[PDB]
């Protein structure tokens, strides 16, 4: 397992354009197409992206490239925090997954907030960080999703995830 599978969870994968909540159409795990309110826009930006005739429809694997255009974006942002930098410096794979995860969650100036915990999880602490993690108010919005990170970092393993 790797991030794709875990966001695939948390989060879900549509393989045909749908629109978010706000109306702007995506497809992916989440993946913006364009602010504009044209359907024909929207399949002619992933047209473009893809590299094909798609009619706003993708497989799997091409969600898969997305995604991690999508990450790569993510973690050059990180890379230019200096709170977060060190700490995704110090985890491991599975545990810089679980990092992303919050970041695609809750933005990256949302997780720069957790002075602490992150500072717990740069020093491989992982128990303390899980308990401070547990005192946040997005462990307490969006609970089954929290856990599953939490338990993340925790353990360094997709236990989490296994039977999902």
């Amino acid at each position: 397992m790797n991030c794709f599978e875990m966001l695939r969870i948390d989060e879900g994968l549509r393989l045909k354009i749908y629109k978010d909540t706000e109306g702007y159409y995506t497809i992916g795990i989440g993946h913006l197409l364009t602010k504009s309110p044209s359907l024909n826009a929207a399949k002619s930006e992933l047209d473009k992206a893809i590299g094909r005739n798609c009619n706003g429809v993708i497989t799997k694997d091409e969600a898969e490239k997305l995604f991690n255009q999508d990450v790569d974006a993510a973690v050059r942002g990180i890379l230019r925090n200096a709170k977060l930098k060190p700490v995704y410096d110090s985890l491991d794979a599975v545990r810089r997954c679980a990092l992303i995860n919050m970041v695609f969650q809750m933005g990256e100036t949302g997780v720069a907030g957790f002075t602490n915990s992150l500072r717990m999880l740069q020093q491989k602490r992982w128990d303390e960080a899980a308990v401070n993690l547990a005192k946040s108010r997005w462990y307490n919005q969006t609970p089954n999703r929290a856990k599953r990170v939490i338990t993340t970092f925790r353990t360094g393993t997709w236990d989490a995830y296994k039977n999902l």
